[PDB]
């Protein structure tokens, strides 16, 4: 099992990064399992708009490691982030505002809920998949 711990919205930045306090430190956060377009790109502002309101409208943020790396090469964490208990990560892949990717054996808890989140996104011709 992972566990969720606390953080503090510091700000959105896109689809898929998201500026949290995380023990009392500034961090840039990068979720784990999932591609959203960049900015620049076709669905791009419309994941971006996505996380940013399930994170602004949320007032509990929680950060959940996975078992193996908690940054990437960039500093970044790699984590789930929780909004108000649901997990940002899963509802951009529901709602095709993300693929499914990067997925790196020993982070990857929740690969399948993901999939089965993208499946019925691809099954709806939402967004990305229409
Ligand atoms: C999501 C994720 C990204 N990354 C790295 C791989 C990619 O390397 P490159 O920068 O060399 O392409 C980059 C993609 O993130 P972005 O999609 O935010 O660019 O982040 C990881 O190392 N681990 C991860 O779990
Ligand atoms: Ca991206």
């Amino acid at each position: 099992k992972l566990h969720k711990e606390p953080a503090t919205l510091i700000k959105a930045i896109d689809g898929d990064t998201v500026k949290l306090m995380y023990k009392g430190q500034p961090m840039t956060f990068r979720l784990l399992l999932v591609d959203t377009p960049e900015f620049n790109e076709k669905y791009g502002p419309e994941a971006s708009a996505f996380t940013k309101k399930m994170v602004e409208n949320a007032k509990k943020h929680e950060v959940e490691f996975d078992k193996g790396q908690r940054t990437d090469k960039y500093g970044r964490g790699l984590a789930y982030i929780y909004a108000d208990g649901k997990m940002v990560n899963e509802a951009l892949v529901r709602q095709g505002l993300a693929k499914v990717a990067y997925v790196y054996k020993g982070n990857n808890t929740h690969e399948q809920l993901l999939r089965k989140a993208e499946a019925q996104a691809k099954k709806e011709k939402l967004n990305i998949w229409s």
